[PDB]
């Protein structure tokens, strides 16, 4: 189904697809989010307009699955996904990203974290990543620049892809152990709070089509 309200939300088979327009109070317009299918991970598409508040992100419709219980990343043996996606629009000013929270309290509210993780398949327009480059890295065979700032209290890594990446597979354990093996990143005492996939708009016109997002964590 077809929703624009601001905090409309789907759900079927351990996936769920939110509006989520958490920035909206940034600028004139609207999101909207269509579930296709919750049968077989997650088919769906956001649609939007924005003007205003040139860097501000608008939203974070996105595709996540339950997390029943947190896991830390060590004791995860794989996080595999796969995204097949394609944006049209005019003046995307949008990214399409991986995003998740981990913190040392498997008890922490699932709505921030000690670290957010985000995994940037597609990168509209001018904007950015929190923080700085800290240059190019190997994950999955594939180059990414990754980036490392702060977002208050919260350490954000970012890995951005060098080219869209529109049919992407792989496994988000293989980022984490980036983290662990080279940026200190405390993967023993960290769980998994969040496991999400949708598209951060800033400015124009746009249609993100999810044309299938799988994601499981084992
Ligand atoms: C994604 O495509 C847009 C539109 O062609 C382009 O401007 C942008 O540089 C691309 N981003 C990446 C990461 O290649």
């Amino acid at each position: 189904q077809t929703s624009c309200d601001q905090w409309a939300t789907f759900t079927g088979n351990g996936y769920t697809v939110s509006n989520n327009l958490w920035g909206a109070s940034a600028g004139s317009g609207f999101g909207c989010v269509t579930v296709v299918s919750l049968s077989g991970g997650a088919s769906w598409h956001a649609d939007w307009q924005w003007s205003g508040g040139q860097n501000n992100v608008k939203s974070y419709q996105n595709s996540q699955i339950a997390i029943p219980q947190k896991r830390t990343v060590n004791s995860i043996s794989s996080m595999p996904t796969t995204a097949s996606w394609s944006y049209s629009g005019s003046n995307i000013r949008a990214n399409v990203a991986y995003d998740l929270f981990t913190a040392a309290n498997p008890n922490h509210v699932t709505y921030s974290g000690d670290y957010e993780l985000m995994i940037w398949l597609g990168k509209y327009g001018d904007i950015g990543p929190i923080g700085s480059s800290q240059g190019t890295v190997n994950v999955g065979g594939q180059s990414w620049t990754l980036y490392y700032g702060y977002n208050g209290a919260m350490q954000v890594y970012s890995f951005v892809a060098q080219t869209n990446t529109t049919n992407y597979s792989g496994d988000v354990k293989n980022f984490f152990n980036y983290l662990r093996d080279n940026k200190g990143y405390n993967a023993a005492g960290q769980y998994v709070l969040s496991y999400q996939f949708g598209t951060e708009p800033f400015t124009g016109s746009g249609t993100l089509n999810v044309a299938s997002w799988t994601a499981s964590i084992n």
